RNA sequence: UGCCAUGUACGUCGCACUCAAUAGUCAGUUUUCUGUUUUUUUUUUUUUUUUUUUUUU
């Protein structure tokens, strides 16, 4: 997967219910080096799912949520300046497209 | 206020009520339903009814 994301501009991953690709892919972007110049936007279809995966990877990296890896859903602006992974619902990204058309805040969109 | 010449012709009769009775002509297969009273009123205005599912500076 790391070779795929360092060799392709578009990567696609397929996984079952017990895979963990959702958990590991932001850490794969970390091991490449993404997150530094621009945030890593991970889109989730559900608020509880986005909250759970953000807190899960924060606990896995032994950081409190709202630090390195934080989630933005409706009025949970739970992101500090030292973030690099940003959870968001497709609607929240739909809100940010008009705020910045170029998606310049991010470098990786999951 | 005196007189008035003579003889001169008769008979009998009829009418009514009525009139009756007559020629010939044999037969018609068996079986059937149809049939009767009685309580009477038939008829009365109604109602609210269920739910995949998921995201938005």
């Amino acid at each position: 997967i790391l070779e795929a994301i360092r060799d392709h501009q578009v990567v696609i991953v397929a996984g079952e219910t017990g895979s963990g690709k959702t958990t590991q892919l932001p850490k794969i972007c970390m091991e490449l080096g993404r997150g530094i110049k621009g945030l890593i936007g991970h889109t989730q279809p559900r608020r509880l799912a986005a909250r759970t995966v953000a807190n899960r990877i924060a606990e896995e990296l032994k950081t409190e949520p709202g630090g390195c890896i934080g989630y933005k859903v409706r009025f949970s602006d739970h992101v500090s300046d030292n973030t690099m992974v940003k959870l968001m619902t497709d609607g929240i990204l739909l809100a940010e497209i008009q705020q910045d058309r170029l998606l310049m805040q991010y470098d990786t969109i999951i």
